């Protein structure tokens, strides 16, 4: 997250941190995620497409730090990795960038709700926040594009939702951005999500209820003028989300 402020998981209880195991012992960070149900975490397919093995992944809940433990944190295995069948990646745009991770501890149990581990609500069919509304994004992504390391402490920021008309502009993203995507950016282009925040939540207060409006998907650079962060419009994937979570 470029700019913004540092925070704790107590403020982002639904945040999931996803790591990938490696041949040997190293465990690098992959992407963020959001707990939508005790046994389900939603993220971005682009984060896993190259390594479809569910065994190489580790999901953390109630974790505020990148390389260290947090009291009350929970470690999970990926019981099932569901990638969207129609995912594709063009020059900049990443289509159907959504994924589901059924998690399970070593005991075979799911996420036990606590003060540091809560599930965030999904939106109603096509019911999204009106454009110009403030929403938050969380992650362990880069603080500057020049950085090659992720910040140890969890970061967050507020961005404003941008209409499909403004984002579809020539100097913005042209026709690359579709109706299945949302644009959000700082009106001053000072704060934005960046490499590493992918798969993380874009939460909006919809009708007095915290909702998972989008998933950090793509964007040209980080916090560049007229280059908003593009998010997967969670409200257009409800059917897909429901059919794959049932059984
Ligand atoms: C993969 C490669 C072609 C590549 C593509 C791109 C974009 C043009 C899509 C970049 S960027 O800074 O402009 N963008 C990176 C980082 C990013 C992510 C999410 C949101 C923002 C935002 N502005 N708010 C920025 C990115 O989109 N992604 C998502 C795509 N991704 C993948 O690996 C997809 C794998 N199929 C890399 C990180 C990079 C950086 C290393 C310079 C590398």
């Amino acid at each position: 997250i470029i700019g913004g402020e540092f925070t704790t998981i107590e403020n982002q209880p639904w945040f999931a941190a996803i790591y990938r195991r490696h041949r040997g012992g190293s465990v690098t960070y992959v992407c963020g995620g959001s707990l939508i149900s005790p046994c389900w975490v939603i993220s971005a397919t682009h984060c896993f497409i190259d390594y479809p093995k569910k065994e190489d992944y580790i999901v953390y809940l109630g974790r505020s730090r990148l390389n260290s433990n947090t009291q009350g944190e929970m470690k999970f295995e990926v019981e099932n990795l569901i990638l969207h069948k129609d995912y594709s990646a063009d020059t900049l745009a990443h289509h159907n960038d959504i994924a589901l991770l059924k998690i399970r501890s070593k005991e075979g149990r799911c996420a036990q709700p606590s003060r540091t581990i809560q599930t965030i609500s999904l939106p109603s069919m096509y019911n999204d926040p009106q454009f110009g509304t403030s929403c938050e994004i969380t992650g362990f992504g880069k603080e500057n594009s020049t950085d090659y390391l992720y910040p140890e402490q969890l970061k967050m920021t507020v961005v404003k939702l941008i209409s499909h008309r403004e984002c579809q502009q020539p100097h913005y993203y042209g026709s690359e951005v579709t109706t299945k995507m949302l644009c959000a950016a700082d009106p001053q282009w000072k704060t934005d999500s960046c490499q590493g925040d992918s798969g993380g939540p874009l939460v909006c207060s919809l009708q007095g209820r915290m909702t998972l409006t989008g998933i950090v998907s793509w964007g040209r650079g980080c916090a560049l003028k007229d280059k908003p962060g593009v998010y997967t419009r969670v409200s257009h994937f409800l059917p897909w989300i429901r059919s794959h979570t049932k059984e």
